[PDB]
DNA sequence: GTAGACCTGGACG
DNA sequence: CGTCCAGGTCTAC
């Protein structure tokens, strides 16, 4: 009871709640939907992972988001630490207001929106988001998830252990830019992305002015941020969009992958009209992105997150 | 602006 | 056992 991952039932006194209706957040529809690849449902309906450099377990009731943290001396989370969670799930953003708007201008979103409530966007750390998505290219979520895990296990700070699970924080640029990192990542099976990781880490540290260069993109504009990110190895339009949307506060950024392409064709009968290409191409992918923006608005990225998530549950 | 190939490994035939 | 195929990016014409 004092060991292993906690559950709301077993260690009652160690959980603190945050008012949050399932209409505003559905953990099972956000955490395993390829925004963050670091959450695991260790026990039914309980998700644990690293947030704000500490390990947490989250679970929800119809009107509450229950939280518990593992830092010395087991205690319920504090209001300050709880804010860390609120900020991670960007709770100041009312999802009901967004769904209502998207639903108003897009009949198809409406239909899907009724079956998939609470799909919101996580506010992620730039470094973790940058390297996790460099790992997502031409790959499948199950594999991506493993890659990221082994990568953190080998190069990230060790935090605490629950059961047989040792949690690690996300690696720093220095660690990823270290000597022989590529070869070690290839042994961990990242394929050719192994080179993308060490190259992009070194590129950022020895050419772009380090971490500061990335974090300042949050104040920068979407157009600039997206272009800057495309400088890095392994980072194309799609990965860059994922980063702008999920880590740089660019809510209009719209990732265009195989999923969003199928969705566009199947649910909107969309086809490239200004691009020469007939199928996926750097030009058409860009047009689709603008298409979704002119359909959903300033938060088109968040609308994209709802349909992508729903298309996964298929 | 456009075909090909490219690490890895779980589903098709 | 052996081809797509997955939250694509890159590079040769
Ligand atoms: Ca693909
Ligand atoms: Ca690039």
């Amino acid at each position: 009871s004092e060991f292993g991952h906690r559950t709301l039932a077993s260690t009652p006194a160690l959980w603190a709640s945050i008012p949050c209706p399932r209409s505003e957040l559905r953990l099972d529809l956000v955490l395993p939907s390829a925004q963050s690849f670091r959450w695991r449902e260790q026990s039914p309906a309980h998700w644990s992972g690293v947030l704000a450099d500490q390990v947490w377990t989250l679970t929800q009731t119809e009107e509450q988001l229950h939280c518990t943290v593992y830092r010395s001396q087991a205690s319920r989370p504090t209001p300050d630490e709880l804010e860390a969670v609120r900020k991670y799930f960007q709770l100041d953003v009312t999802l009901a207001q967004l769904y209502h708007h998207w639903g108003s201008v897009d009949s198809h979103f409406q239909e899907v929106a009724q079956k998939f409530q609470g799909v919101r966007l996580l506010r992620q750390d730039p470094i973790e988001c940058l390297f996790s998505f460099i790992c997502s290219s031409n790959n499948n979520i199950a594999r991506i998830t493993g890659m990221v895990e082994r990568l953190c296990q080998a190069f990230g700070p060790r935090l605490i252990q629950l059961d047989d699970v040792t949690y690690h924080g996300f690696p720093s640029l220095q660690a990823l830019a270290g000597p022989e990192v590529e070869a070690h990542l290839r042994k961990l099976g990242l394929g050719y992305r192994a080179r993308y990781v060490s190259a992009s880490a070194r590129a950022i540290l020895e050419e772009q002015g380090g971490l500061a260069w990335l974090q300042q993109l949050r104040e920068s504009s979407y157009e600039e941020a997206h272009k800057a990110l495309c400088i890095l190895p392994g980072v194309g339009t799609q990965v860059a969009d994922c980063i702008c949307l999920m880590a740089l506060d660019k809510p209009q950024a719209v990732p265009v992958d195989v999923h969003m392409w199928h969705i566009a064709q199947r649910d909107y009968s969309w086809h490239p009209t200004t691009s020469q290409a007939k199928g996926p191409s750097p030009q058409t992918n860009k047009e689709l992105g603008n298409f979704f923006r002119s359909l959903w608005g300033p938060y088109a990225g968040w609308a994209q997150a709802v349909l992508f998530s729903a298309d996964l549950r298929q």
